[PDB]
DNA sequence: ATATCTTAATTTTGGTTAATA
DNA sequence: TATTAACCAAAATTAAGATAT
C-alpha cells in the first residue's frame, strides 16, 4: 500500500513518512496542493494523508479532486483544529477519516490499517485460505504454504481487493518503492511463483489473468 | 535492608529498632543468640547488630557463626567497653565493625548505610536472562550459557542498545579497533555463535537482522 | 500480432561452516 | 580465539524464449 502525505510542515511531513515507512509501506510526500495533485496523477494511493490546513487549498476542493480522480483511494485528513464543524466539514467533503493534530501515531497506524482493509478483518480467513499479512503466513488446510516476498505482498494486495481485476501498475504502485523503474515482469514472475506454490499443488485457481486489465483473486 | 537486632536490654533493643524503621529498614529483633540464629535460618538479613556482652557472651563464636551459616550478611558488635582490646578482639573475630554504647544513632545509622551500600553493577537483567559483563557471564534460567568473547560483547552492545538497532560499522568502531582493518563478516560470525548458542536453544529470537539497518537486541520473551 | 507465462540467469545480502592464521 | 574463505539460501531482478490469446 502507497501512501502520500501532504504536510505544509516540513518537519512533521517528514516524521510521519519515516514511521509510516517503518511500518511497512510505500510513501510519497508532498508539501503543496499543486505538487500532491500531480502525484495523484502518476501514480496510485491507497490512501492520502493530507492537512486541511494548508496553504494552496480549502480542504474541501482538495478531498474532491482526489475523490474524483481516484475513487478507490482512501483520503485521511489532519488537523490541528479538531473542531466539531471543522471535522462535518471534512467528513462531508468526501474524507474518511478526521484525526487531529499534534498526532498519536500508534492510532494513526490502526486507523490507516483499518481503511487498508477494507472492510476486513486483520487475518483474511477464506474456506482453509488462512492469509495472516502480520506474520508473513499462508496456510491452507492447517498445511503451510511457503510465499514470502513481494510475492506474498501482491497475494495479500489480490486478497484485499478480491473479486477485482488489479492492474499491474496497481500492483507495482503499491509495493514497489519506484514503481516507474522497475520492469512489469516482476509482476508476472511472481504470480507465478504464487500460483506454482498454491495454485498449482493445492488444485486450486485463486488468481485469474484479464488481458490488459490485470489480474484477479477469486475463491469460487 | 533487612537488619536484626540482638540486644539483652530490651530497652535499647525497643529503641534501636524504632530508628531503624523509621529510616525504611525492615527489622527483626531477639535478645537472645539461639533466637538470633532461628531468625538466619529462615531468613537473610543483611546485617546483624548484636551485643558483645550478653548472656551467652559466646563472644567470637557469635560472629564466626553468623558469617558460617549466611556469610553474604554482615556483622556489627555493639559494646559498653571501648577499650582498645575489645574493639580488636572484635575486628579480629569476623566483626565487619564496632560501635560503642552509649550508642550515637546517627552515626550508628551512616554507619549501617555504608555496611550496606551496593554501588555500581554493569549486569544486565532481563526476565530469566542476566548478562554480567564483569565477569563474561550470561545466564539464562540459571542455565550458563556459552558465549564467550567478541561475540559476548556484541550481544552486550545490542542489549545496551536494546529496541534501537545498531549498524554493523557502529558494533565494529565500538567493540572492534582499527575498524578500517577487519572484514565485516566477523559481525555475521558473531551473530551466529550467538544465535546458535542462545537464540536457539532458548527458542527465541534474541537478535533481529533489518535490510540495510543491521540489528537490533530485541527479547520480548521470556 | 500482442500479452503473459515459465524458466533461467544474475545480483544482492546476509547466514553457515569449516579451516587457518 | 579471531579472522577468512568458501559455501549456502534467499530475495530480488532482468532476460529470453515459450505459450496463450
Amino acid at each position: 500500500m502507497r501512501i502520500l502525505v501532504i504536510e505544509d510542515e516540513i518537519s512533521l511531513n517528514k516524521t510521519i513518512i519515516d514511521n509510516l515507512n517503518e511500518f511497512g509501506y510505500q510513501t510519497d510526500s508532498s508539501e503543496n496542493f499543486k505538487d500532491g495533485e500531480y502525484f495523484i496523477g502518476i501514480r496510485h494511493y491507497d490512501l492520502v494523508l493530507a492537512s486541511w490546513n494548508l496553504p494552496d487549498g480549502d480542504g474541501a476542493e482538495l478531498v474532491n479532486t482526489i475523490k474524483h480522480k481516484s475513487p478507490r483511494t482512501s483520503v485521511m485528513i489532519m488537523s490541528a483544529k479538531a473542531d466539531k464543524d471543522t471535522e462535518i466539514k471534512a467528513l462531508k467533503a468526501g474524507a474518511d477519516d478526521f484525526v487531529k493534530k499534534p498526532l498519536d501515531f500508534d492510532i494513526l497506524l490502526a486507523r490507516i490499517e483499518a481503511r487498508l482493509r477494507l472492510g476486513g478483518t486483520n487475518v483474511i480467513k477464506i474456506e482453509d485460505l488462512v492469509i495472516d499479512p502480520d506474520e508473513e503466513k499462508i496456510t491452507y488446510k492447517g498445511q503451510d504454504i511457503e510465499l514470502k516476498g513481494k510475492p506474498f505482498e501482491v497475494l495479500t494486495h489480490l486478497a484485499r481487493h478480491s473479486d477485482q481485476i488489479v492492474s499491474k501498475e496497481q500492483l507495482l504502485d503499491a509495493i514497489w518503492e519506484e514503481p516507474e523503474l522497475v520492469t512489469p515482469n516482476v509482476i508476472e514472475v511472481a504470480i507465478n511463483q504464487i500460483r506454482q506454490k498454491m495454485d498449482k499443488p493445492l488444485n486450486i485457481s485463486t488468481i485469474e489473468t484479464v488481458r490488459r486489465r490485470g489480474y484477479r483473486f477469486c475463491f469460487p
